[PDB]
């Protein structure tokens, strides 16, 4: 008996802006999805699109329009033909093409508000077992080692249970040498943002040496035959995040043995059954992986970490505490460490009595709702 | 120096409903772009995004918000650049759109609109400019599906009666060989293709192997956009080609397509691809693996029309388009003089520097639902 959908489009100061290009992001934002049914019972989601289409093709302001017009409607739609099923929920949606940052969003709100309904742990209908996940920390490149050096420092000091340095040509081996000879026992992975040629099989062969966990996007995007090549001659695995956008392509790198490990972004796939579907074929394939993050309110942060629980999710997350992003987030209780670097599995039966109202409001910048009956 | 873009939101009243999916709509939804300089000189182009994200994933609501809050102003930047000083080279234009990902059509519509100026600021055709040859194009037309065999048959008939040079058939799994198998003994010699809406599945694959019989000239997606792999084995089945569309949407797919042997035709639609920069490189990359190419539709006004059989110009472009004469479509199109055929089933191809000239101005601002101008130097708009 869904009777409404809220957007909220809000604006959150980030603590720490990042650079771009031509200057600064300094605000996150994001479009929260809050669905009520008939006896107030709600569910919510966040889009995690990003302001400016340099990460994926989809940002908030076609995010926004996306819904208002186009998928939400179709949701209403689907929604007067017949209690309901959030495993279904991507067959009212079935013609759209790509859009799967604003399908997820509609499709998380769904499994969220049933959590809610029926009282049970959003974590368990998933069938997430972990309790809790670790987190790692990414460090940028430097020029200088000593530099480097004391970044790892200080995040073994706050707790960190990963690194994931960043790499490319002249600035690798170096780098991942040092780090390793004054941590023997840290886990290590390195992003490589696709710097890397075929040419370079030797250099990276090299630092299988070292242990990494694995390399994340070492060569461009979409060399797909090349990638299956060098992987053959790496001991180490590779990751792939932005390579794998859809459950095909993750089809396509478990058919030519492209990649072994996974950074699964729920949002990025179309919500938590394209999540359980990866993570499907992945197991299949022999395939490990962790969920990434998007700067995430502490909506998606939470459902992000339920996803970080399921079985595969084997390596830590990127998703890191509240205030790690904001001085000022949407929940109640900011997300926290439980112990140093680790942080415990959402257990919340929907994440509606931990969001802040007061602080959705103040944040918003604009706001949409619609009768699902009308 | 380009001073002003002008996005216009268009609504144009189609002669009878166009098939959606599972439903049928009264009005084209479209967006031109018009850029002005100092002097006065204009260029035009069209987005070709659709109403609905069915197609791909762009739409008309998504490329709008897409045009004026992150293109414009990216484009903006980019002509108070230095290097933009003294010439502006359109082949260069994609560089101030480099760090946004995908939404091609939005983009291509910057690009177009700046090789159209181009063309109308140094007085030369445009087709020229690209390098298009051809004078003359082929016209081919689509025709519907029926549970109707006779309902069929008449519409071919009609459509060959009508001079038109190919005809294409909506196919899915259970109508398919009937109606090919009749089209085929009843016209011999007419270069028929099938297009098959991504109705059929891997297990279909006996089916379409049957049609190998009657020497299509393609059977256009036949698959879901769901796995390289199932394409290249069932390409490696057929005797006939494969042709994608919604399937390439970049160069790179294109590379993988022709490495994976996925397909042997590429439907081009420039906006579909990125632009006409898009679209050379991309039959750089279908010549040299053997692909054949030809330029498919999107129910485009004038504008759009115009530059699409411009690219139809290009060496490679060896079949028919699907590109038809405005009043297939519109009662009352963009343009002062509506395309037509310049013999039954021939467009001469566009000679313009530039469609600017041949806009009706009129047309365009009552058919217009929005229209938003920005100062390209200050970055002020209005709506």
């Amino acid at each position: 008996s869904l009777q409404t959908c809220v957007l909220h489009r809000l604006s959150l100061p980030l603590k720490f802006p990042m650079r771009t290009a031509h200057g600064h992001i300094r605000e996150k934002q994001a479009i929260l999805v809050q669905l009520v049914d008939a006896d107030g019972i709600e569910g919510w989601s966040e889009c995690v699109a990003l302001a400016e289409p340099t990460y994926t093709e989809e940002c908030t302001d076609t995010a926004w329009v996306m819904l208002v017009h186009h998928l939400v409607p179709r949701f209403a739609r689907w929604l007067r033909a017949a209690d309901v099923d959030p495993r279904t929920v991507c067959e009212a949606l079935r013609d759209v093409r790509g859009n799967r940052m604003s399908v997820a969003a509609i499709e998380m709100a769904v499994w969220d508000w049933y959590a809610a309904r029926t009282g049970q742990p959003l974590v368990g209908l998933l069938g997430g077992g972990r309790d809790r996940v670790e987190v790692s920390a990414t460090l940028g490149m430097s020029e200088s080692l000593d530099v480097l050096i004391q970044s790892v420092d200080a995040a073994v000091e706050q707790g960190f249970r990963r690194v994931k340095l960043k790499i490319a040509p002249g600035r690798d081996r170096a780098a991942i040498k040092a780090v390793r000879l004054r941590y023997p026992d840290l886990a290590i992975a390195a992003d490589a943002n696709g710097s890397y040629r075929p040419e370079d099989a030797p250099v990276l062969r090299q630092l299988d040496a070292y242990d990494l966990q694995f390399i994340e996007q070492p060569l461009p995007e979409d060399d797909w035959f090349d990638l299956a090549k060098l992987q053959a001659s790496l001991r180490t695995p590779v990751c792939l995040d932005e390579s794998v956008r859809s459950v095909r392509e993750l089809k396509l790198t478990a058919r030519l043995g492209a990649a072994r490990v996974l950074n699964v972004k729920p949002g990025r796939l179309g919500g938590f059954g394209a999540t359980l579907r990866a993570l499907d074929v992945a197991g299949e394939a022999g395939m490990a992986a962790w969920v990434g993050g998007m700067y995430e309110t502490g909506v998606g942060r939470v459902h992000g970490l339920i996803a970080a629980a399921l079985p595969l999710m084997r390596y830590a997350t990127d998703l890191g505490p509240s205030d790690r992003y904001f001085e000022q987030d949407v929940l109640k209780e900011p997300i926290a460490f439980v112990e140093p670097g680790v942080i415990q599995v959402p257990q919340c039966a929907g994440v509606a009595d931990w969001v802040d109202r007061d602080a959705v409001r103040r944040f918003s910048t604009a706001t949409w709702s619609v009768d699902l009956r009308t």
